[PDB]
């Protein structure tokens, strides 16, 4: 893992690069199947108490069973739509009468199969739970007479047992309208996921990597509940295909930075816009702008293209030529100048302005560096904390290399009077048209 | 369900009409009772398994116990006490010195009873659970001699089973402060639930209706924590009342406008704001622009009028003329032309610039539609995806007819010298007064 | 309790004072241990039902121990890293060579005892669950000869009871990537956590603060995961350590503040910015904008510096002076005037505009006061309810003494003409200069 940092002086930014980008291009649906036991109640006289066990977890058999009826009868629509078309269309094709019956038949003998469907697919389907073997072989013979047989305790625990993985993803499925993420260990074990892996239409340098990473690989997949109908529960897991493996991808961290005048009013700031993820995607960037679309391990980024915007390369002249011609490089400006701090991957960029306190320390040896007012950066190599004002933050300690690009602050080429500093969404050559339009008022009204 | 949608090509945003709203109005709160049994550790000789396994969660019932009393003593403040004075008054009339006694003696020989307060309010309390009965006589013989008596496997499973519901009640309302949303199903059971339902005093077709809603009743329900006192567990389940009955609902989508020149730099952008959920209310419109705030079922709106804006009807002008006197239509312009896409109930709107290459696909098909520089539209009518740059979405199926409302984009009635191009929540007569002062800085500098 | 307000006519904002603050600026780290059985599985020929369900409850304990093994092989980085330094710094210790065997020896005979690192620290450890004992002890023998030996069903629920502590603990630390917050009962009981706070270097005062509001501990403390290494679980909770005590703590309440004219178009607003909670801290003020940085208890607050502004302490002067050249106060502008109401501590702020029905309502009395157009006050005595168009809000019922300051709104010095209605992060004196540079332009073009 080859992670390095580049602070730039002149725009209060730095860019972590280094890191190798699995990006969500594809899915994978596979059908998970739960075999239920079509049961009405069948109440008989009852009364030693290992009976009231086994009729009191039946009831919470069937308030499940008619949970996931009414679920499916109604389901809510969800913010999650646009991303889950692909395992939708399974769910669709298994509301075909006698495609329940066709998987019905496949898993008669195994756990495992693949199945062609009435629309094409040749889809993998598993078969993780059997209630109907359970209830129909070990308990109606217990509830099935005039007066109740009496189970042995053994069975008692082993229904609670089994039982309860049914009780919680009916849980799941019901407070989230049928439509859930991240992907439980109730929808799928951690011993169902590795096989589901190992049986992807991947290279094996790819089930290697979704199995050192399940829990990033459960945050970008989806469960979806299909159908409860003829003794089956059926629904459908949706698994992120990264078509993006090994792209460069790095990171952008801006902080304001303001002039530094004694007199307070009389200074101007501007922050280089967006801050987050960037990845190398099919010939242009991929932008990641919020914070919960990429999860990071080590050296690696997972991000999902659903939240993404598509950026020409030339985007990354902002890092090296912000008042580069080939791209509009994007800033914000203000008259705000409150001390801040962003803690990189490899250091610390402070904003210090005031009379605020601004220092970093090493926890034995005390305050190393004191900033003054302006836009700083210190690497992590001996730092450990950062304090500003009174808030301490904590230095990343990840090894990798930083590199001080030192430069002009590009405020100062900015003159205050005609400076815009009401200024959101707003580009290097945007700023200096306005400064040409307020220009030219005064200089028509002076000659 | 007659679910319709019309974009509007001028100003690049679509209005999806169709929808029955049912908005929350009132409250129903129901004071849910469990009967618990002040035993002091009385802790005897014992030893065999069955004994410890009693001891055992015999804590655990006392920890509970003592956790909803250090919840009663110190309450913190929670960010939903805006929407819970009418509950908390129930829980403030239960705190008076006879109270508790009232609905412990009503519900002596029942589980339901509607009981008169000190407060005159005719509430009904209902008894989910008998702790009292179980553990004094179940128990107490156990565990109240010289030496303990042996308790046979079946009392250890059926204390775990009963004692459960206690501890993650305790546990939901020690993590929120005593107010939990959604209401979960330890704190009212579905059965419990569609009980208090039929109870309510509502119309059938309203009962229905929330029958057939459950998770979202749910979801705009709240349970608050009342006292536990004299053997008693109390805590209040507030209900939303809707008021409001299949009133016209309808979402407004929105997305960029911008002009599509070949030089960058020189293009300006409009975009119409509020966008989100206006539903009919009370010879107003209620407008909700947050988006938990509105759950959908099919063609039904569940919306909360606890966090909505009031506006006049004449706000859907906006939809049919922008630049029409009676409202003020509400914009936000820049200079900021990314392309993006929207997805709408029926269809898609596509906001496409400068390099990006936008489609529109069928499953089968392929690509079927290609959008150039500007902003346009597609149904869902053969559409399955939608591909912005490296970003793609999927299209919602669902059934309904899309109209076409063809008009020129309103960015090319603007002169781009003098367009105010860093405006926020700026209206279209605020830009023209702007556009009339920087017009009239250049008449009076002519002549 | 001396909780107070202030309702300021003349900017439309109120600020409730009294409130006493702790303010987190340290941590206090502990070990928690788990003693675990390295049994690799010994599987024998097993039949009788006992013996599955104990074989089952192993595999659940195999998988749990590998799944945190693989948590510990590639550690996901968190948003957390910048407060978890400390808790952090314990774990790298911890994985040094003998440093486990050193807590391994001195947790032999006791549950909790102070050890001194390899990097100083005299941290104090504890030992919440020995399962090696239970597993090595109580079920080998069941398990470690040619034909499994039979376990009595008291064995089987002991171990689904003292294994389930641990899937618990397994499944926080694998969905959060080794880094939970808040802290739960599963990582720490309450019995536990008292504990702890007892065993802590603070006075008595502060263990009465946090034993009295555990839930607020547990919110502003920290889980981290240390290793699973040689029959022994580790993970350090952090716990806030809070230095500033009982300082004074307000609340700022803003709401906009508009010109009330009977033509729409020509009217322009004004609001404070910078809303939230302020205490005094270290010579500075703590300001702490986002809204979940701060738990309030009655009288008292709790917030964590780590998500807050240092602000100089002539800040409050905006709340008596806001035209007052020691501090520069900040307004936004615009020409939005939406009714909307704001419920503060002891009342509500009312911004009525246009036609809106704004009002305050007693439950037993009816409608008490109607607002006019403008930007009133109304105190929580005597009123239960406000209503703003067609939501209404709860009233706090808090007691305390509210103060109304009457005084002319500032929004009506202000010429709509030149008025700057664009503005977002905006100071009193900066509005002014851009109002002397549009007065400027017509001095000179006057003249
Ligand atoms: C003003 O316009 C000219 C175009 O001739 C350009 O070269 C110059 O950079 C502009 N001024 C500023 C301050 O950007
Ligand atoms: C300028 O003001 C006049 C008022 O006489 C108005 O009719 C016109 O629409 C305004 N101009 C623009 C571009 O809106
Ligand atoms: C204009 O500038 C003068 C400085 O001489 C200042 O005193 C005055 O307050 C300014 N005007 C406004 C409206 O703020």
């Amino acid at each position: 893992q080859n992670i390095t940092e580049e602070f730039y002086q002149s725009t209060c930014s730095a860019v972590s690069k280094g890191y190798l980008g699995a990006l969500r291009t594809g899915w994978y649906t596979s059908v998970i199947t739960i075999e239920l036991s079509n049961i009405k109640e069948n109440k008989c006289n009852g009364t030693d108490a290992k009976v009231k066990l086994i009729k009191q977890e039946l009831d919470k058999y069937k308030n499940a069973v008619t949970d996931l009826q009414l679920l499916m009868q109604s389901t809510p629509a969800t913010g999650s739509g646009s991303a889950i078309c692909s395992g939708v269309a399974v769910c669709k094709v298994l509301h075909l009468e006698g495609e329940v019956n066709k998987i019905k038949s496949a898993l008669l003998s195994t756990n495992k199969a693949v199945v062609s469907l009435s629309n094409g697919p040749s889809v993998l389907t598993s078969k993780v739970l059997d209630l109907k073997n359970y209830i129909d072989k070990q308990l109606l013979p217990i509830v099935n007479k005039q007066s109740c047989s009496i189970p042995n305790i053994e069975t008692v625990i082993e229904f609670q047992q089994k039982n309860n993985r049914l009780l919680e993803i009916t849980r799941e499925f019901s407070v989230n309208a049928g439509v859930t993420t991240p992907v439980s260990t109730y929808m799928l074990t951690n011993s169902e996921l590795l096989s589901l892996i190992n049986d992807m239409p991947i290279t094996n340098d790819q089930k290697k990597l979704m199995s050192n990473n399940v829990q990033i690989v459960r945050q970008q997949s989806y469960s979806i509940m299909c159908i409860i109908k003829e003794e089956v529960l059926a629904y459908v897991v949706q698994l992120p295909l990264y078509g993006v493996i090994d792209t460069p991808c790095w990171k952008l961290h801006t902080s304001p930075l303001c002039t530094t005048n004694t007199k307070e009013g009389s200074n101007i700031c501007l922050t280089r816009t967006d801050r987050g993820w960037y990845c190398d995607n099919a010939g242009s960037v991929s932008f990641f702008p919020q914070a919960e679309t990429c999860k990071v391990q080590s050296n690696r980024v997972f991000c999902d293209t659903m939240n993404s915007l598509t950026l020409p390369s030339e985007v990354n002249l902002c890092n090296v030529d912000i008042f580069n011609p080939k791209y509009d490089c994007k800033i914000m400006t203000s008259k705000t100048d409150v001390s801040s701090s962003v803690i990189t991957s490899l250091g610390a960029i402070v904003s210090c302005y005031g009379k605020t306190k601004c220092t970093a320390s090493n926890k034995n040896r005390g305050i190393i560096k004191t900033f003054s007012n302006g836009c700083d950066y210190v690497s992590n190599k001996g730092v450990d904390t950062v304090s500003v004002g009174n808030t301490l933050y904590c230095v990343n300690k990840q090894e990798g290399q930083s590199l001080y690009v030192k430069g002009e602050p590009i405020i100062n080429f900015y003159d205050p009077l005609v400076f815009p500093s009401n200024q959101f969404d707003a580009s290097i050559s945007q700023v200096n048209e306005k400064i040409n339009q307020s220009l030219a008022f005064i200089r028509k009204s002076d000659e």
